């Protein structure tokens, strides 16, 4: 149990480093505080869209064939990926990238979740487990951009890719020795369809709540200050330290609400969480300075690494309580809920800032996320099975 929780943390840490380790050479592909950018946009949401369309898919294909076998796929489409940056000279071949990342983070991030479900059936052991596989995304969130700095400038424009791949085959191997997947290892009974669960309000109620947590960072990153030109040409640092605020802040309330959101009740840790990112990005407007977004940033991730470790045992929970107890589906529908935020708002929050503004766009998003909060309470007391 110990090495399959290992096993997901590490995923999920090259996972978001693989993500992220770009950000101090996008700006070479493509040359008021937030403007919302075509092309940085299309990067933010190549990779979800493509996640989240795979979602489902991974949600029945565990079923059919067990959980090992798709992780070690996404193991595989990480290592083609990453090797695949390493020779990009240009902005589509990016793009294409970017889609194979999101394959193998759908493979990686539902097979990951319902295996660690599966193997630590107790709620309060799922929910510590929990807290620390998204602690280990937002380690990867922190490293990437740093590290793909140092290497990209001190080293060479491939170096960063090239370690990464062989941190990937590390954990590639580590697959291979603990999971052994050549087996095929089908789910001992038939889950509850996907059909069924969606048209649960509880598991619905979690869902959004999971959803709406990241609407407005996921529309804020891409409009960052920080991909203009001036940051390519004099202010190259702030390419790497933009997002330590937001990974520092979410892994510290991940490992923390792991533990207390049991104790707490994760019903009030998601509405504790929901009004506190829906308060901190209310006052992103008042920003008229990078600096100034180093607070709200802090606030966003902590709340949101709340609200994580609040939601994904639930999701769990539900099932086990009010359905079979398979859980596949479950995390398919939470990783569809992850990943609709990056995928719509790079688009929406475009759009809608051309149409009335974007401080009123990220207003809008704040009073949503205040106003979805007390609907957590539906999820105090839900009535199991008849
Ligand atoms: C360069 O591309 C991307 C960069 C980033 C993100 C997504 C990207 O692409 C889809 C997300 C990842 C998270 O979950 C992050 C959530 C927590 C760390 C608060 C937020 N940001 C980090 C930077």
């Amino acid at each position: 149990r110990k090495l399959i929780l290992f096993i997901v943390f590490l995923a999920l840490l090259l996972d978001n480093m693989l993500l992220t380790v770009v950000v101090p050479i996008i700006p070479s592909y493509l040359y008021d505080l937030l403007n919302e950018n075509v092309q940085v946009g299309l990067l933010f949401a190549s990779k979800a869209t493509v996640q989240l369309i795979t979602n489902p898919f991974i949600g029945l294909l565990t079923n059919r064939i067990g959980y090992p076998i798709p992780i070690f796929a996404g193991f595989c489409i990480m290592f083609v990926s990453t090797i695949m940056f390493a020779f990009s000279s240009s902005y589509a071949f990016l793009l294409i990238a970017r889609s194979l990342q999101g394959i193998g983070s759908s493979c990686s991030s539902v097979a990951g979740m319902g295996m660690l479900a599966s193997v630590y059936t107790d709620d309060e052991e799922r929910g510590n487990v929990m807290g620390i596989a998204l602690g280990g995304l937002a380690m990867g969130v922190l490293v990437g951009p740093p590290f793909g700095s140092v290497l990209y400038e001190f080293v060479g424009k491939t170096a960063p890719f090239l370690v990464l791949a062989a941190l990937v085959l590390l954990d590639g191997a580590i697959q291979l020795f603990v999971l052994q997947p050549s087996r095929v290892q089908p789910e001992s009974q038939k889950g509850t369809p996907l059909t069924t669960l969606l048209k649960d309000p509880y598991i619905l109620i979690a869902a959004g709540s999971i959803c709406f947590a990241n609407m407005g960072i996921a529309m804020l990153e891409p409009a960052l200050p920080i991909w203009m030109m001036e940051t390519m040409c004099s202010r190259k640092w702030q390419l790497g330290v933009a997002f330590l605020p937001a990974s520092i802040s979410y892994l510290i309330g991940t490992n923390i609400f792991g533990i207390l959101a049991h104790k707490m009740g994760r019903w009030l840790c998601a509405l504790l969480g929901m009004i506190i990112v829906g308060v901190s990005i209310l006052c992103i407007p008042f920003a008229k300075n990078i600096y100034g977004l180093i607070a709200p940033n802090f606030g966003v991730g902590f709340a949101i690494g709340m609200v994580d470790s609040s939601m994904m045992p639930i999701m769990g929970y539900l099932v086990d309580l009010r359905h079979v107890s398979v859980y596949g589906s479950v995390y398919a529908i939470a990783d569809v809920a992850f990943c609709m935020g990056y995928a719509i708002g790079p688009s929406a929050g475009g759009a809608i800032a051309k149409a009335i503004g974007f401080p009123w766009l990220m207003t809008i998003i704040g009073i949503i996320d205040i106003l979805f909060a007390p609907l957590c309470f539906f999820l105090r007391s839900p009535p199991a099975k008849e």
